[PDB]
């Protein structure tokens, strides 16, 4: 009956030496932690220590080349760091980055171990830099290694290869890397809600559309929920959870739930354009607690409004600690285009999931 929490200030060391106001700020994690202390949620949690991932553990999802190129960034002078960052889509690198990326992955491993040993029921990980855009062979969108994908493999490596892991990615951006790593896999169901705008919204690829349902034995186990036609909030996320996420998760019956918890769909986020409220995030969290006998790990991805990500993640920890879900005052019907999105996903996944028929 215990919630784990991992936070280590050394993860603030990764910074953008060229643009000190880049939105992926060191103080993202320090501001979330401070807010957990102000709401007296910290002292109610079990503190799980951070550790570095090993290179063997990074090879769970990533190639030797990729691991080696990022490792090499530790010793690089700024000129070479700049040159390295520019070989990927929207990466900045510092001396401390590789170590911050290892610490974000090892923290989630220790969290996943605490859950699967029974030391805790569920856990939150306040880590940076984020992960879901990192693929097997490259870095992308502020992500070096895919934290959530590596945690899924780590779980299976201390239990059994077929341990059923559900990854729910409610970060506003599509987890291009998560999807690719597990696209052929029936043991790991990936479900992403994301702004799409027919490929105008980052990371700008048709891989994030609803018709990408997975390949081979993993056909059905890749569920994309792409939003089009501007602003979305609590009503559209509640609806997608009611008709898609929760019916598909129940018929999959995960033994562990991982949340790629970006808070960039928050009211206030300058990159997302959405209005998902802190209470919206609490409801999403509370529904997922109904799965896998409550074995949920919430992993920080994006979210760039310091007040919004502080309020929203603290609100998710409150649900994990077993607090009553807040009143939404849900009084809104769905945007026309969010209904069109949900029926598109229901038509494409009904061949695979009996509960959408
Ligand atoms: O992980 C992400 N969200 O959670 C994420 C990753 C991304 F690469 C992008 C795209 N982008 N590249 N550069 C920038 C940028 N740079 C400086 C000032 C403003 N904007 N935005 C994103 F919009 C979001
Ligand atoms: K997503
Ligand atoms: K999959
Ligand atoms: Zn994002």
């Amino acid at each position: 009956p215990i919630t784990g929490l991992v936070y280590d200030q050394r993860m603030m060391l990764h910074h953008n030496m060229w643009d000190s106001h880049h939105p992926e700020l060191p103080q993202r994690i320090s501001r979330i932690f401070s807010r957990h202390e102000e709401l007296r949620l910290l002292s109610r949690c079990h503190r799980i220590p951070a550790r570095l991932a090993t290179e063997e553990e990074l090879a769970l999802c990533h190639s030797s080349k990729h691991i080696s190129i990022i490792k090499s960034s530790e010793h690089m002078k700024p000129r070479d760091l700049n040159r390295l960052g520019d070989e990927y889509n929207s990466i900045f690198i510092s001396n401390e980055s590789y170590t911050c990326a290892l610490l974000a992955a090892g923290s989630c491993f220790n969290s996943a171990q605490a859950i699967l040993t029974g030391q805790v029921r569920n856990a939150v990980a306040i880590v940076r830099p984020p992960g879901h855009h990192a693929e097997k062979d490259t870095a992308c969108g502020f992500c070096f290694f895919n934290t959530a994908a590596l945690t899924a493999r780590y779980a299976q490596s201390i239990t059994r290869e077929s341990l059923r892991v559900l990854i729910v990615d409610w970060d506003v951006h599509h987890g291009n890397g998560t999807q690719h790593i597990f696209e052929e896999d029936d043991s790991v169901l990936y479900i992403s809600l994301h702004r799409y705008e027919d490929g105008a919204f980052f990371p700008n690829s048709e891989d994030a559309n609803y018709d990408k349902v997975g390949l081979g034995k993993g056909r059905g186990y890749n569920v994309n929920i792409p939003w089009n036609g501007g602003k979305m909030g609590d009503p559209e996320y509640m609806a997608a959870f009611h008709h898609l996420v929760m019916p598909i998760a129940r018929e999959f019956a995960p033994e562990l739930v991982l949340v790629s918890a970006g808070f960039d769909a928050a009211r206030g986020d300058p990159l997302g354009g959405f209005q998902v409220t802190p209470e919206g995030y609490a409801h999403l969290t509370h529904q997922l607690m109904s799965l896998a006998a409550g074995r949920v790990l919430i992993i920080l991805e994006g979210g760039y409004n310091l007040t919004s990500i502080s309020e929203s993640m603290s609100m998710c920890t409150s649900m994990l600690l077993g607090d009553s879900p807040p009143s939404l005052d849900h009084l809104t019907p769905l945007k026309t285009s969010a209904t069109v999105s949900i029926n598109n996903v229901l038509r494409a996944h009904a061949p695979f999931w009996s509960s959408l028929r």
